[PDB]
């Protein structure tokens, strides 16, 4: 049971990422996200943010990249309307 992680991608101004329990609900809609499952993955990104940590968390995904190869599956996009798909909502929140 692959342990969800929560990373997160994210700082208004003074971006900041970091590793973070569960949080569908405490979720940063607008900033840039990640949640690592076993194989699959998730950078929840939230369109609401910007280049902050968006590049953050393209630099995240990337050294998780690298250290993967992209083995297992990953889903990137900052996304902000309807950026909850139950898919990655349940995987972590439901």
């Amino acid at each position: 049971e692959y342990k969800p992680r929560l990373l997160h991608i994210s700082g208004d101004k003074n971006a900041k990422v970091a590793e973070v329990p569960l949080a569908t609900s405490s979720l940063n809609s607008g900033d840039c996200f990640l949640l690592d499952a076993g194989l699959t993955i998730y950078q929840f990104n939230g369109s609401k943010s910007s280049p902050q940590e968006k590049n953050k968390a393209a630099e995240v995904a990337r050294a998780i990249d690298a250290e993967r190869k992209g083995l297992p599956k990953v889903e990137v996009f900052c996304e902000t309307d309807s950026d909850i798909p139950a898919e990655f909502w349940k995987l972590l929140g439901g």
